[PDB]
């Protein structure tokens, strides 16, 4: 028995991450760890807590204010009820806007680091997954 | 409602990397979705289907065989029974090992492409997870 927990990202400025996952995007604080001795603090956000739900872990390194970006990591992915609202929402708090489609089914956001965040209208997602599964013999 | 539903990470060789996932993590291939025009191939892989569970999705570029990574994103963790028994095995297999504590709470192993891997206990991480919540106000 094995669960997919967490995927951890580094952010220069924890006050102002924290802000824009909770205020942004509708994350909730699950518990916080500073490690002081080792010069840097964690934080866990998430829709539901940790025993229950895959999570984001957010390290601050201390003195450290800002993060380049590779072309090898992606991004995350959120499942959301209504795209286009969500996108008017962060586009009027000046969020990055990359990407948006017509058809309100996809979208990405920068985050406060620069990292990118696809936003999927999760009922079409799910029933484009589940369709396909059945195509290629997984359901 | 919203939900993580999943982490996105480019990779030099769908084969390879489809072997370590499955065979070495124990996850199982989803779906694919390739587009030759386009140049791409995606394949989802996880411990359960995106219905229920927050998936790995790999992208491959055609011809592009190799990512350097920044020091920016971090990893995906995986709860998992045995620590140490999954660390010997992966060993067995020449998967580079980073970091093994003498516990058996964490480990850190290395991807084909080079991404990292965090190796947890799932009962442990979880009963910690559970307490500092309770402790710092949040549960
Ligand atoms: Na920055
Ligand atoms: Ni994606
Ligand atoms: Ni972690």
């Amino acid at each position: 028995s094995r669960r997919m927990l967490h995927t951890m990202i580094r952010v220069g400025d924890l006050d102002r991450s924290i802000k824009f996952y909770t205020e942004r995007l509708g994350m909730k604080v699950l518990r916080k760890w500073d490690v002081p001795e080792d010069k840097y603090t964690l934080v866990f956000l998430g829709y539901g807590p940790e025993m229950s739900s895959t999570v984001l872990e957010l390290t601050y390194n201390y003195g450290v204010t800002s993060y380049k970006h590779d072309e090898a990591y992606g991004h995350i992915a959120i499942g959301v009820e209504d795209v286009k609202e969500l996108v008017a929402d962060m586009r009027k708090h000046d969020v990055p806007i990359d990407y948006e489609d017509e058809s309100g089914f996809m979208a990405f956001v920068v985050d406060p680091d620069g990292y990118y965040i696809e936003l999927l209208n999760e009922k079409t997602m799910m029933e484009k997954a589940e369709a396909d599964m059945k195509e290629q013999g997984t359901a």
